[PDB]
């Protein structure tokens, strides 16, 4: 029964999921003056041309766009990664106001929202097996700032009315995730975890330097979603982000000098 409120939010999660106070938790603050250029990083390859989106779902915490991951249709390779990682879904975290919403921060700076593209390591055969491994997942994180509209985000925005409440889903085929990327693929990378319960420490984080711009109108439609189920009292789906966690014994590396 976890959530983001006073009584079931991030400060409570450790009781059901003790790993919340683990050695490799996410998100983290990215101190740009402590992260180091790593020349050993190979180029990052985002290969989404044949992506096959299936559906969108309000899971009571965020909304998920899910993809067909039965083959290597949309994959992330290179960068810090060994092998091939298949896209399984994306989702966002966002705020009640534009001054907050992201999970990662950059020199303590909070963005309005954060996009998570979730991929699993094909050497482990399925997602469930992957989340039992220290290198099972790779998540591509993209910051959102408010300014001009993001054209590739509008189709997402325009389906949200049809999935306002928990448990609601809609057909969401022929959506191209390439329309959510910034120009530049400059990133920071570090080893971490899922930022939601069960907070598994299986993730290679790849966080893009360059934010994308979304319109106020677009983010306002995110804030119209509901945490609650149909016919329940309205709890707006806002501030579904986990704050920064201790870096502990970890190095954040930059792919750019
Ligand atoms: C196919 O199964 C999964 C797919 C994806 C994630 N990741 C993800 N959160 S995050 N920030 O760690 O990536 O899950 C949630 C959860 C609630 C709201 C929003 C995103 C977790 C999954 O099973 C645990
Ligand atoms: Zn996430």
């Amino acid at each position: 029964h976890w959530g983001y409120g006073k009584h079931n939010g991030p400060e409570h999660w450790h009781k059901d999921f003790p790993i919340a106070k683990g050695e490799r938790q996410s998100p983290v603050d990215i101190d740009t003056h402590t992260a180091k250029y790593d020349p050993s990083l190979k180029p990052l390859s985002v290969s989404y041309d044949q992506a096959t989106s299936l559906r969108i779902l309000n899971n009571g915490h965020a909304f998920n766009v899910e993809f067909d991951d039965s083959q290597d249709k949309a994959v992330l390779k290179g960068g810090p990664l060994d092998g091939t990682y298949r896209l399984i879904q994306f989702h966002f975290h966002w705020g009640s106001l534009d001054g907050q919403g992201s999970e990662h921060t950059v020199d303590k700076k909070k963005y309005a929202a954060e996009l998570h593209l979730v991929h699993w390591n094909t050497k482990y055969g399925d997602f469930g097996k992957a989340v039992q491994q220290p290198d099972g997942l790779a998540v591509l994180g993209i910051f959102l700032k408010v300014g001009s509209a993001k054209p590739g985000l509008q189709k997402v925005v325009d389906v949200l009315d049809s999935i306002k409440t928990k448990g609601k889903s809609a057909d969401f085929t022929n959506f191209d995730p390439r329309g959510l990327l910034p120009e530049s693929l400059d990133y920071w990378t570090y080893p971490g975890s899922l930022t939601t319960p069960p907070l598994l420490e299986c993730v290679t984080w790849i966080v893009l330097k360059e934010p994308i711009s979304v319109s106020s109108e677009q983010v306002l439609k995110f804030r119209k979603l509901n945490f609650n189920g149909e016919g329940e009292p309205e709890e707006l789906m806002v501030d579904n982000w986990r704050p920064a966690q201790p870096l502990k014994n970890r190095q954040i590396k930059a792919s750019f000098k």
